[PDB]
């Protein structure tokens, strides 16, 4: 491919998006804080958007060229993370007003970071369109930075990755690999490279046990796990994996009055999203208890649910105490479970299921892609705006959903030696758990990176 | 700005490059291993390239959108570094033939990385156009990965950043700032967060003293410093800061038969670059000695220079023993020197200079940009191509600024700050030339002492 080819391709995708926005009188994305934070969920718009990102990344990459790509990458990339690190730890998102500029001098005194250094940090932020400088000596928000205003979930995501995942695990992954090999054992992770025998610590042990700190309402023991919970919530409130996409991937209303057992459901945020939109549904959120868990679970629980979402302490490897429920639901649980452990969990589900009225629903990455809703299956336009060679938009070796899915793969690899799976690998795994399992649906909304898989037991 | 405006801008810039390559019968950049590694150095082409990169980055950013930008960023960007870390530590660039594909199985056996994990690592590389998969189960190079084949300097750059700068310094820079504030003391850096007063370790002490390892022919003491020197050479052999750009930024030939004193000139690589192109020049490379320095200096030294480039052990803060030389030259030395230290060095140069004969040349970032070479239609906006708040040369300038900030609390300067600093060293100093080739982030500043 050439620069010109990429540019033409880009133009084609922009035209699809730009025409949809105009024909529907929808505001255009910009870098201003009042920009829409996403494009319409229309499947044609989203396919075009995913291809556009991919081609624009290819274009900047090609134009930088082979001589400067590795040179500039190892110089600059790491400092985009460092910039966000400063922005979060100094609370700079909240200190810059959303709709008004602020001087470096005033910003410096608000956050306690000297003017010279502040100026330097902000300048790097500008190059990735986080904040801008509208006039000399002044800082203002962009859309990218404004979305973090007042949102500790956004800051949780920054700090979890920069203060835990990267320094403790991913920076050490090479060493981990050479020491223990290609492992599925969560002990074979960065913090244990020099641990004495029997003194290894698991990621989730560190998260729940460390008591030297505090985060967003939880002081002491488990503050890191609470922050990790915030990150989970962050991915549900907006963007590609937004929780409301679950409502489009399965007919929750069709269940009628029914009980959903939410196994490994964190703090029940996703359960609350589904139950808010489906008044006939009861959710049992099953999770390992913590000293602060119930206090936080009920503080977040919307009163409008009238108690339909409740918490039940439960070990996911143990016997399932809720028998004959309509749905047993696991959202992004099994990608941290190697085969033997996932089979244990699945067999616990099977024993509690009534094969003639229970379903097992999982939400997880399907590496090679799920299927779109039936209404989006037929391609009604041109292939250029819908597919990249043989791959659905967003997939293939340079696809942005492919990229994100590898990012998630690497994250669970880093912290627990987890891994993502293809559809065939999911079906193989479930049938090893019980040969009666059948994949009845595998729905991935366009622009999402996860699929909702509907499993049943048939004779 | 909107998606359509960005796309429109991109088309214009592309057209400039596309037209020039066609009209000059020059191969088009692609991702194939045989692609040109850079665009032509013609100033109009480079201006369009810099704007094109900037607009294309704006376009991918805007298309990702505000909801997904921070979410995707903190998920993915760190693993682009981790992928390069695997590729370097397992020597995968060399393991994959430049012009043939290799199966994951065969690559796995060559590098000793299990197949499943190998596949996973390679797949992340593909998304940034490092390697590709031309057929199921097979790996091939791209232009981006092929440039690292057989080049330990590229591996040096990967490992210096990922195994030293990032974990020891930049990841700890917030903690360092909260502990010491906006310090300019090189002891007030990440490794010393819990050091006893007086027991702080300097970055360059760690570099020259650590003996637990080896790198590219240097075993034991100072292997890290030798690898650092490889990274400096890496930025001289190609890309934006290539040493041959120095030949366009100053009239070296106009010096005639002349001596250049190269203060802090590393292992003399840059000196050799200039001396190979200018046969009438003699270079004196002044640098702090190391047990392996002279061996490595002479191994590297091109035979065809016939001794014109020599090594003189020297403390840059000490009296300058070469009096009256035509040129005293410092390349990317002063951006690691706070004002007081820089003034000490500059006054050592002034004492040795003949004001009517000697020049002082410095190569450094000028944060607000130098002037184009003399040999190079209408201007819109406040900034030359590559500069301004989203410019890609600005971005590289800041990355370098942050690099020296991280390891020694150094900093980059504007042209006005340079002039102020030099005039504080000696009021006779005058900036006679400040030349920055288009596509380069550094400028060559020519200083003289005037009455
Ligand atoms: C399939 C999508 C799942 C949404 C999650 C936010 C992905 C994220 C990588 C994740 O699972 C993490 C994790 O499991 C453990 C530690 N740190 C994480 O970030
Ligand atoms: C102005 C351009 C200079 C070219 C250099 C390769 C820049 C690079 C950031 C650098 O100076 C480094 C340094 O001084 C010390 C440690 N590690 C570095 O990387």
């Amino acid at each position: 491919v050439t620069l010109a080819e990429l540019a033409s391709d880009i133009q084609s995708q922009v035209k699809v998006i730009d025409t949809y926005l105009t024909e529907h009188n929808l505001p255009q994305p910009t870098f201003a804080p009042d920009s829409p934070r996403e494009l319409p969920l229309d499947a044609n718009v989203q396919r075009a958007r995913l291809l556009l990102i991919e081609k624009a990344m290819a274009l900047s990459n090609l134009a930088i060229g082979a001589a400067d790509n590795l040179r500039w990458h190892c110089m600059n990339n790491k400092f985009d993370d460092m910039t966000l690190h400063f922005l979060a730890r100094y609370n700079i998102f909240d200190a810059v007003p959303r709709d008004e500029p602020i001087s470096y001098a005033e910003l410096s005194k608000k956050v306690g970071l000297a003017e010279h250094r502040l100026r330097r940090i902000m300048s790097m932020a500008y190059t990735q369109h986080y904040f801008c400088t509208p006039k000399p000596g002044f800082v203002a928000h962009t859309s990218n930075s404004a979305m973090a205003i007042g949102d500790p979930l956004a800051l949780a995501w920054i700090l979890h990755n920069i203060e835990e995942v990267q320094p403790w695990y991913s920076n050490k992954l090479v060493d981990a690999t050479m020491k223990w090999g290609d492992s599925i054992d969560p002990k074979h992770t960065g913090p244990n490279l020099n641990a004495k025998p029997g003194e290894e610590k698991l990621f989730y042990e560190i998260m729940e046990e460390d008591d030297q700190g505090e985060w967003n309402g939880v002081k002491g023991k488990g503050f890191r796990l609470w922050r990790l919970y915030d990150t989970d919530k962050f991915f549900g409130t907006g963007g590609a994996i937004k929780g409301t996409n679950l409502l489009r991937a399965f007919d929750w209303g069709g269940l009628g009055k029914a009980t959903v057992v939410d196994i490994g459901g964190i703090t029940g945020h996703l359960a609350s999203t589904v139950a808010l939109a489906n008044p006939d549904l009861t959710f049992i959120v099953q999770e390992r208890n913590q000293p602060w868990y119930e206090k936080q679970f009920y503080e977040q629980l919307p009163a409008e649910l009238n108690g339909r979402v409740s918490y039940m302490p439960h070990d996911k490897y143990a016997e399932q105490p809720v028998k004959g429920a309509d749905v047993y639901f696991m959202s992004t649980v099994l990608h941290k479970e190697p085969d033997d452990k996932a089979i244990t969990i699945l067999r616990r589900c099977v024993e509690a299921m009534d094969p003639n009225k229970s379903r097992l629903l999982t939400r997880d990455i399907v590496m090679d892609g799920g299927d779109p809703p039936a209404e989006d299956a037929v391609i009604n336009g041109r292939a250029i705006n819908s597919k990249e060679g043989s791959y659905e938009a967003g997939l293939g070796p340079t696809g942005v959903i492919t990229r994100l899915n590898i990012g998630i793969d690497f994250q669970v690899l880093a912290v627990v030696n987890g891994f993502e799976r293809t559809r065939e690998e999911w079906v193989t795994l479930f049938k090893k758990a019980d040969p009666r399992f059948a994949l009845k649906g595998c729905i991935q909304t366009v622009g999402n990176c996860a699929a909702l898989m509907e499993w049943i037991l048939e004779e």
